């Protein structure tokens, strides 16, 4: 990047907030992924939305990629600057703004996360229920389309989202359902708010958040359920979404996830084991009643039942650092694939048995109520041989399950690792479509280059 060009950026922002050091670039060029680091040439810290839109109309002009980045807790490489150019950090907005509890709904920039946001709705009776592991940016989630726990209830990102306010990639601010507007449902025009969830930084810089809020549950019930098997705890998982229990949280670990999580968090039996319900009193007695049944149908334990329900949870938040704690120094790759439910047996027995059949070490987490589920892969930074087995293996899983006419991730998103992938699963019109509607927004392909597509 040449001098003028960064004495332009500081013209923009202020000079304290641009910075074109190594150390700053580098822990700007990397995710939570094995992804290699590929530093930008600069990191932005603008300071309102209009610093925003001229940073980005900056670089547009003078054909300089943009990299969005929220907390940098992704996990398929959405901030490596393949392309070098100028890393936009966005968490300098860190405002909530029009709380309007009366219609359940709320406005953050992207430097609230999720606990920001729940610790300033205490109080409230309400809750924004997606809750990704990593305590991420908001509108980071919203870009990556991200779940969680919660979300086979309460709902995904692309289910909670009401509207988005986008700087495109040459400045310009569009708010994707109609500035100040909040509503449950609307036909007007053509839904531009869904196309830029799950866009991940390559149609625009999403700089607010509408979000649906929910009443908090009138009561909470907490358990943990041991198998004998993967069969039997995946079985009961498919029964329990046939019988339409409504519960709140489904979480599935394998033996090999229930004793890392042990170890880095519990004393919970070493076992393939369900994470479990919300409503009133008698509300959750029938759901328990009917859950218990199913679970014990496929050799469930008894259920293990306001602080241990927080370190439950707690505990499956961190997977991630669970398994990567069962190799130190080792980095890890996730599979994410998402299949129809009865599906979901097959799929998640065959990778357990591949696993076990292979030199990798893997873990098993998912959410498997949306019939979801991660595969996390360990692998040695330095050892080229390890790292193109785990790819091999990813790749296949991903197969087996665009076969199964499933997809390639639930909520992780594409990056550098799944572009592939999104080719088989969506086909030549499909990838044609998203590139041309990529091409309208981004003409110079400047909005986070090789990424997506
Ligand atoms: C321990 C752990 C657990 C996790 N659990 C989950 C989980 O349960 N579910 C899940 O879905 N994910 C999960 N994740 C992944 C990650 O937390 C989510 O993908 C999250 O949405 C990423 O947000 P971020 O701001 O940290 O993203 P970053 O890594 O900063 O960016 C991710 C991508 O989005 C783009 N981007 C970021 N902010 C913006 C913005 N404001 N506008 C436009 N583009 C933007 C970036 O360019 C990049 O391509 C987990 C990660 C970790 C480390």
């Amino acid at each position: 990047l040449s001098q003028d060009f960064v004495e332009a950026l500081k013209a923009v922002v202020g000079s304290p907030h641009v910075s074109t050091a190594s150390a700053v670039r580098e822990q700007h060029g990397h995710d939570e992924s094995m992804h290699r680091c590929q530093p930008p040439d600069a990191v932005v810290w603008p300071q309102n939305v209009d610093q925003v839109s001229r940073v980005a109309s900056l670089c547009y002009n003078q054909g300089v990629p943009i990299i969005p980045f929220g907390t940098g807790t992704g996990v398929e490489g959405g901030v490596c600057a393949v392309q070098g150019g100028v890393c936009i950090n966005l968490t300098h907005m860190d405002q909530i703004t029009e709380l309007n509890t009366e219609d359940f709904s709320v406005v953050v920039e992207p430097g609230v996360t999720r606990k920001a946001l729940n610790t300033h709705l205490r109080d409230s009776g309400l809750w924004f229920p997606v809750d990704p592991g990593a305590d991420a940016s908001l509108c980071g989630m919203a870009a990556t389309g991200a779940s969680g726990t919660n979300a086979v209830r309460y709902g995904t990102m692309r289910d909670n989202v009401i509207n988005l306010e986008v700087v495109l990639p040459d400045g310009r601010l569009l708010h994707t359902a109609g500035r100040g507007r909040h509503y449950r449902k609307s036909a007007a025009g053509y839904n531009l708010t869904g196309l830029f969830v799950g866009s991940e930084g390559t149609l625009g810089i999403i700089t607010s958040t509408t979000l649906r809020l929910h009443p908090a549950p009138e009561a909470t019930v907490a358990a943990t359920c041991a198998f004998p098997s993967v069969q039997a705890a995946v079985d009961s998982t498919v029964q329990i979404l046939q019988a339409a229990v409504p519960v709140a949280r489904i979480e599935f670990l394998d033996d090999v996830m229930m004793d890392a999580c042990n170890r880095h968090s519990l004393n919970c039996p070493v076992a393939p084991t369900l994470f479990l319900f919300h409503g009133s009193q008698q509300t959750l007695a029938e759901q328990l009643q009917r859950t218990e049944a199913i679970t014990q149908d496929n050799g469930g334990s008894h259920f293990s039942w306001a602080e241990k329900r927080n370190e439950l949870w707690a505990a499956r938040h961190n997977a991630w650092y669970a398994a990567l704690a069962l190799s130190p120094g080792s980095k890890a790759y996730s599979t994410d694939v998402c299949v129809p439910i009865s599906r979901l047996p097959e799929i998640l027995v065959e990778t357990k048995e591949e696993i076990k059949a292979s030199k990798l070490t893997g873990a098993i987490v998912g959410h498997v109520g949306d019939g979801n589920f991660h595969c996390i892969l360990l692998v040695d930074p330095d050892d080229a041989e390890e790292q193109r087995r785990v790819k091999a293996f990813a790749e296949n899983l991903g197969r087996r399950a665009l076969a199964l006419g499933g997809t390639c991730t639930g909520e992780h998103g594409i990056g550098l690792g799944k572009r592939q992938l999104l080719q088989e699963e969506v086909g030549p019109v499909g990838v044609e479509t998203m590139r041309q509607l990529k091409n309208t927004l981004d003409p110079r392909g400047l909005m986070n280059p090789g990424k997506v597509l």
